[PDB]
């Protein structure tokens, strides 16, 4: 699947914002315009230790974001359930989004 990070007008927004995937499917997300962003999922509260440990390796470290330079980031989860995920800068801008994995 493939998600747009950000617009060339500086919005703080995934494109889209909402993405259901297969097991194993790759989503790649993709920096468009300057503004760099990045890609954290949530790990959801009583999360079984496989599901955490696969969510912070589909997580990028908050030290890192997206460039022209280093433009996508490819994430990879398994396990059924939604997700979310948020860009650590512009968090409580609501830059979010939900992944579903069927
Ligand atoms: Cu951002």
């Amino acid at each position: 699947a493939k998600v747009e990070v950000g617009d060339e007008v500086g919005n703080f927004k995934f494109y889209p914002d909402s993405i259901t995937v297969s097991a194993g499917e790759a989503v790649e997300f993709t920096l468009v315009g300057e503004t760099g962003h990045n890609i954290v999922f949530d790990i959801p509260a009583g999360a079984p230790g496989t599901v955490a440990s696969e969510l912070k390796a589909a997580s990028m470290d908050e030290n890192d974001l997206l460039s022209e330079d280093e433009p996508s980031f490819k994430a990879k989860v398994s396990t059924p359930g939604t997700y979310t995920f948020y860009c650590t800068p512009h968090k409580s801008a609501n830059m979010k989004g939900t992944l579903t994995v069927k």
